[PDB]
DNA sequence: TGTATCTT
DNA sequence: AAAGATAACA
């Protein structure tokens, strides 16, 4: 096999690859990337997979699409893997967090995967994009993918923080019992958006509190 | 030059 | 659906 999506996630989301839906979407991208460029690259539209166990996710950030430039996305919404220097919605994260987290500075890069590994899933409502296009694979079949994602996590989970970042991921907020699991909504962190709430919304040390209440360990922020 | 959200 | 307006900053 190719071991592009973790085990633990194909257990419970292989059921969708069965779905017309989903075969017609693959096939979308596969005819996308035979005329134009795709990011991520095929092997990485499924990193979020990839850094813990589905049973072990305590905290979701759901943005909009990949990033669309060259190097860029890898799969953990709003990361770049080194040497790529973090684009201009992550320098707008990493400002936020500096403000909410006293502890928190600048890491000198922009790969996410640390927190990934402690149970932050880095997902996006949409999982491809054409090169220089933002959202320009919207409403072709992701959303009701990542929808299946959010509702096993909403069915089988207990006290999960949802981050939604941006209208296109508080799509999925109907999805999610709001008396089981805690949601917090604001804009999207890009430099187009982020003026409109993000700045401020402390949903760092948000999140921090609402798992220490419920007896979870918190995200250590810094550890990337 | 580039990186959302609203209105028509 | 999508063009254009609105928007803030480098
Ligand atoms: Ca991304």
């Amino acid at each position: 096999g190719s071991h592009m999506f973790g085990e633990s996630w194909k257990k419970h989301l292989s059921g969708e690859f069965g779905k017309p839906y989903f075969i017609k979407l693959m096939g979308f991208v596969a005819e996308e990337r035979k005329h134009y460029t795709v990011y991520p690259p095929p092997h990485q539209v499924f990193t979020w997979t990839q850094m813990c166990d589905i049973k072990d996710v305590k905290v979701v950030i759901l943005g909009q699409d990949p990033y669309h430039g060259p190097n860029q996305a890898h799969g953990l919404c709003f990361s770049v893997q080194r040497p790529v220097p973090p684009p201009p919605s992550l320098e707008n994260i990493y400002k936020e967090l500096s403000t909410d987290i006293e502890d928190f500075v600048h890491p000198g890069h922009g790969d996410l995967s640390g927190w990934a590994k402690q149970g932050v899933l880095l997902l996006n409502a949409v999982l491809t994009v054409r090169a220089h296009q933002a959202n320009s694979h919207k409403e072709r079949g992701w959303e009701q993918f990542t929808d299946a994602v959010v509702s096993w996590l909403n069915q089988n989970s207990n006290g999960l923080v949802f981050l939604l970042w941006g209208s296109y991921a508080q799509k999925k907020g109907s999805a999610i019992d709001r008396k089981r699991h805690h949601v917090l909504q604001t804009a999207h962190p890009s430099p187009l958006s982020v003026y409109r709430g993000f700045f401020g919304c402390r949903h760092f040390s948000k999140t921090n509190e609402l798992l220490q209440k419920s007896g979870k360990k918190p995200i250590d922020w810094k550890e990337l």
